[PDB]
Order: C-alpha cells, then sequence, then structure tokens
C-alpha cells in the first residue's frame, strides 16, 4: 500500500496473508472455511495466515492453516486479468473471534464515490521496494467508469472497477494482490492490477465482486 497508514493490530479481522515461506498475496475470509483472493496469486503449497498484524513475528492471535484446494475462476484470462478471482478452501475451519472474522459479500454493486478500505502487506514505495512488517490501510473512493476507461482504454472489462487517486501518491501495489476492498462493510473488490503503483492518472484496478456472488455461493455449495 503506498501512501496509507498503519491499520492497528487486528482492526481488519478478515484480512489474510497467503504464505509460501514468505508473504506473496492477500485474501479475505468470507466464512470459517473459505477465503477469496485473486486468480493470479494461484500457486501450490499455500498456507493461509489469519489474525496477523506483524507477519514476521508470532505475536499471538495467529492461526496458520493449509489450503485444501484453490479454485481459480474457469474463465480467468492471465493476459487481460479478466475474472481475476479465486476461492481457497481451508483444511480445517478457522476459530472466529473478534480478531479473526469473515466479511460479508455484497447484495448490490457500489457506486462511484463510495469510500472503501484497502489493506495489505504489499510494497509501500512507488519507486522502489519496501515491504512492511505490519498491515497497512488506505481509504480510497471508487472512480466513475468513464474516468477508469479513460485511464486504461481498451483494458477495463465489466468485471473490473478503478479506485484511488488520479493525483498519484496513494494506491495498492504488488504484494497487496488478492486482498480486500471493503465499502460499507461489504467486500466489493479484490486488489488485482494497475500501471506501476501510485502513478498519476493510473489508479488501481480491482475485480468487481458483486458480479461473482452467485458463482461464489454455487461453487462453495458444491465443494
Ligand atoms: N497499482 C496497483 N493498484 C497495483 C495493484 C496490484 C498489483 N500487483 C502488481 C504486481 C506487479 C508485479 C511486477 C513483477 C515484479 O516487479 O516482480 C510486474 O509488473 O509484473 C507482479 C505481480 Br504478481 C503483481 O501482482 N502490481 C500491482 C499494482
Ligand atoms: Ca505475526
Ligand atoms: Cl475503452
Amino acid at each position: 500500500i503506498v501512501g496509507g497508514y498503519t491499520c492497528g493490530a487486528n482492526t481488519v479481522p478478515y484480512q489474510v496473508s497467503l504464505n509460501s515461506g514468505y508473504h506473496f498475496c492477500g485474501g479475505s475470509l468470507i466464512n470459517s472455511q473459505w477465503v477469496v483472493s485473486a486468480a493470479h496469486c494461484y500457486k501450490s503449497g499455500i498456507q493461509v495466515r489469519l489474525g496477523e498484524d506483524n507477519i514476521n513475528v508470532v505475536e499471538g492471535n495467529e492461526q496458520f492453516i493449509s489450503a485444501s484446494k484453490s479454485i481459480v475462476h474457469p474463465s480467468y484470462n492471465s493476459n487481460t486479468l479478466n475474472n481475476d478471482i479465486m476461492l481457497i478452501k481451508l483444511k480445517s475451519a478457522a476459530s472466529l473471534n473478534s480478531r479473526v472474522a469473515s466479511i460479508s459479500l455484497p447484495t448490490s454493486c457500489a457506486s462511484a464515490g463510495t469510500q472503501c478500505l484497502i489493506s495489505g502487506w504489499g510494497n509501500t514505495k512507488s519507486s522502489g521496494t519496501s515491504y512492511p512488517d505490519v498491515l497497512k490501510c488506505l481509504k480510497a473512493p471508487i472512480l466513475s467508469d468513464s474516468s477508469c476507461k479513460s485511464a486504461y482504454p481498451g483494458q477495463i472489462t465489466s468485471n473490473m472497477f478503478c479506485a484511488g487517486y488520479l493525483e498519484g501518491g496513494k494506491d495498492s501495489c504488488q504484494g497487496d494482490s488478492g486482498g480486500p476492498v471493503v465499502c460499507s462493510g461489504k467486500l466489493q473488490g479484490i486488489v488485482s492490477w494497475g500501471s506501476g503503483c501510485a502513478q498519476k492518472n493510473k489508479p488501481g484496478v480491482y475485480t468487481k465482486v458483486c458480479n461473482y456472488v452467485s458463482w461464489i455461493k454455487q461453487t462453495i455449495a458444491s465443494n
């Protein structure tokens, strides 16, 4: 997260870290046995780490659970990142409490101007790499579809939306991919891509979760 602030320990109880001997992507807990992340974060040997704040220190509240299976959307296109979503089923259910909790799926899509909270342990530098130990937060608004298409002509599908600041300075970045974009307590987006991080007129692009609720429910119901 570039230009964000320190969230504060366990203030984002649905945030998870996907770990393969190091933190490589974020995710969101949607029930005690399932996490939603981005399809381009897929790999084998994933360990999901819940109740984390400092990912390099075991401070208490952490729950490390192996993924039993990862389900990448069948229509995911790694060249356009269209349908950049994946579901991960945990080997055992997590114990939910105040520090580890699920986030709700939306019933409707959000409008432009809606303010959202984006969080993650991704890079905090737009020009260089600096990875934090604790979780960073950023409040960002969803931009209009016209501004988003204007910024990324020919690259925005109906399953994506832009959120951020055209002036640059504040944005999500590599390492934050797969993590949550929550607006009014509902998971509206998944960190997916952008051109660099926090560059002027190049806001972040997110997977539009409201377009996948039925797919998510049907897939969880059958697995
Ligand atoms: N500006 C954003 N809102 C944003 C969000 C998620 C991103 N994820 C990435 C991302 C970048 C890389 C680098 C590779 C590198 O420098 O090592 C690349 O350009 O391919 C790789 C991954 Br995988 C990303 O998710 N960039 C991102 C940018
Ligand atoms: Ca820790
Ligand atoms: Cl266009």
